[PDB]
């Protein structure tokens, strides 16, 4: 059902509000994703001013209905099968030796676009630590999401570990503990174990003045058993 929604190009809307330390901000992010090739091409920009955190650590805050699942994978895809009427995903993001954030978002079609929207919480953090001291480097690290179902709320959760490079060649962890429930009534597809393949490059349109962060991202599933190479022999 889902899925047919995500053959073609969708636009997508990103809309965060956000309280680190106490340090208020919102992002607004605009862009289109074409799950047929895991991509993503999206330009977010920090409504209120300077943004109070380094632009990574919002990045995974920032719609794995994207993500590209192969066709031998399709009936594990909880993500396209809870569209149109969505799923809430939250997060607790543990940035080892420094604050957490908590993320609740909402993330469903209003028309045709795919819309993001989030509420994220961030407690704890050290006034010079590598988040409110800015040390992040502004790039980005490849990873994978370790999806697993969670039959009790109808949804999933997933388990991964953000690699964050610091400015003196050091890392910055952060544990990411992810949980999805639909919003809809109807059924969904509860996921076999697997995980998803993310990479992430960030840029500046050198053409706005506006804090701001671009991304292109693809996303692609992996980890299912399959017997597909016995076809060709
Ligand atoms: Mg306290």
């Amino acid at each position: 059902k889902g899925e047919e929604l995500f053959t073609g190009v969708v636009p997508i809307l990103v809309e965060l509000d956000g309280d680190v330390n106490g340090h208020k901000f919102s992002v607004s992010g605009e862009g289109e994703g074409d799950a047929t090739y895991g991509k993503l091409t999206l330009k977010f920009i920090c409504t209120t001013g300077k943004l109070p955190v380094p632009w990574p650590t919002l990045v995974t805050t920032l719609v794995q209905c994207f993500s590209r699942y192969p066709d031998h994978m399709k009936q594990h895809d909880f993500f396209k099968s809870a569209m149109p009427e969505g799923y809430v995903q939250e997060r607790t993001i543990s940035f080892k030796d420094d604050g957490n954030y908590k993320t609740r978002a909402e993330v469903k079609f209003e028309g045709d676009t795919l819309v993001n929207r989030i509420e994220l919480k961030g407690i704890d953090f050290k006034e010079d630590g590598n988040i409110l001291g800015h040390k992040l480097e502004y790039n980005y690290n490849s990873h994978n999401v370790y999806i697993t179902a969670d039959k009790q709320k109808n949804g999933i959760k997933a388990n991964f570990k953000i690699r964050h490079n610091i400015e003196d060649g050091s890392v910055q962890l952060a544990d990411h503990y992810q949980q999805n429930t639909p919003i809809g009534d109807g059924p969904v597809l509860l996921p076999d174990n697997h995980y998803l393949s993310t990479q992430s490059a960030l840029s500046k349109d050198p053409n706005e003045k506006r804090d701001h962060m671009v991304l292109l991202e693809f996303v692609t599933a992996a980890g299912i058993t399959h017997g597909m190479d016995e076809l060709y022999k």
